[PDB]
């Protein structure tokens, strides 16, 4: 027969990693569908319950052809295979509470889940409970710098001059209106964060697909606040949506933004990093 | 200086491929931002106009760090580099008409665009005008098999028995209600097709993200109608959405579906390929 043993992996993050050991206890080799083993392809391979109630699978479903030889993993007589999966990225484990997880069938393992923490926030692209929690934390920080930016623009200034260049009331109203909409998106709109991107840069968006922001490797290496920070990256990204500010990416980096501000204030007003650096205001 | 020459590539499809030659006409080497050359990363590098009116860029915008040495392509004195891009996947070229394209700046090239052709259809993931047209064609065919499936379920049967097993009125009503919703999605809902997937299988969906269907390699190799066809793949995929039929992927392939129908009609009623094969009805 085929036995499935599941063990929780102990770790210091909020992720939920499990080790699954499949063992062929019989005397003849058996063939296992690779699709039915944890992997790079989403599959609903677990029963996950919070407090006795199943929670949702959040991954994709895939149409595949009938399997051929290529699609099987062979397990010899007596032989075991162990694979590790992170479960929080694939099921709805966002709410605090006592969870069980069973492969499905294995024994159930159980654990406590801390809880990741108008407007709403959704996730896709296998964000783990760590990433979800970090993203919400980064959003609260973005809210802080975006509120600050708005308050500044409403009062009456080197901060403005730095990022947006020579004063004109039309450009200053334009900047204030852009920050007003960014603050409204953070405060009141349905945001989506996606964690599937493995690229070396910070994030990307489609300006016609509000309000979904795709984080990449540099987001995770960035500090939560400060220059080129997780908070500022969310301000940058939001500013691109057609329904927010419609900014472009005309240049990257503080040095470039200060140049654009000096040489062509209209382009600076249309640049995402310029908006980011105005809100990050680091150094102050 | 740096000259940019753009040439249209002649081909027999509806795609819009262009060759861009950048030449360093100066006497010292120059460094070109790789981001500003066509590539795997979306960038808005072209001005595209239909009948004199710019059309929308549809790709992503990316937050990147300031460039370092790594981020440049070097072009020696006198030296040329040529790169090819497909423009239709990245701009809105869906409408019939006379277009110009200029890299931006290059000369403009011009051409005629045939036009790809309640409910609406959107695209993402760099679908070319060929793929868009093929997808719409496949949708009309899906509509045909889905209408047929609905008509069959409303009359009064080996077709039903094959895919859904022993008759009971509750299961037959359930099947009819699932096909009713699939036909309603095709007819009346905002569908999105995405072409970014390079996996060897047919397609995938997130059941909580209606009505976006991601096509992969086997979709493109499939015939438009018949067994495991582009039309049937759209019926399969649609059936998964929580707001359509909420089906699972419990088994793949006609042989498996006929088994499920024979052994556990309730699971057959919950299986996407079973719905697909009922509508494809091939052989009839
Ligand atoms: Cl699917
Ligand atoms: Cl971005
Ligand atoms: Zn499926
Ligand atoms: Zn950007």
């Amino acid at each position: 027969g085929l036995d499935a043993q599941l063990t929780l992996v102990d770790g210091s993050t909020d992720d939920v990693r499990v080790n699954l050991t499949l063992t062929n206890t019989g005397d003849k080799p058996i063939r296992l569908l690779k699709w039915q083993l944890p992997g790079s392809d989403d599959a609903p391979l677990f029963l996950v319950e919070r407090d006795g109630q199943p929670v949702s699978y959040e991954g994709a479903l895939i149409k595949r052809a009938a399997p051929t030889d290529k699609d099987f993993q062979l397990l010899k007589a007596g032989q075991s295979l162990t694979v590790q999966a992170e479960v929080s990225g694939l099921y709805d484990m966002s709410a605090q509470g006592q969870y069980s997880i069973r492969y499905q069938e294995s024994n159930a393992i159980t654990l406590w889940v801390e809880g990741v923490n108008a407007g709403s926030v959704s996730f896709s692209g296998r964000c783990t409970n760590t990433q979800k929690s970090d993203l919400l934390t980064a959003l609260d920080a973005a809210s802080g710098i975006s509120n600050n930016a708005s308050s500044y623009l409403a009062v009456d200034g080197q901060r403005y001059r730095s990022w947006f260049g020579a004063y004109s009331s039309a450009r200053w109203d334009q900047a204030e209106t852009n920050f007003s909409k960014i603050k409204d998106a953070i405060d009141n709109k349905p945001l989506t964060f996606d964690c599937s991107c493995k690229q070396s840069y910070f994030a990307y968006v489609y300006p016609d697909q509000p309000y979904k922001v795709y984080l990449c490797k540099s987001f995770w290496t960035a500090p939560v606040t400060g220059s080129d920070s997780r908070a500022g990256t969310i301000v940058h990204q939001l500013s691109h949506f057609n329904v927010v500010a419609g900014t472009d990416d005309l240049g990257y980096g503080q040095a470039n933004a200060r140049n654009l501000a000096k040489t062509d204030p209209v382009k600076a007003l249309n640049n995402a990093d310029n908006h980011e650096y105005f809100a990050e205001n680091t150094p102050s």
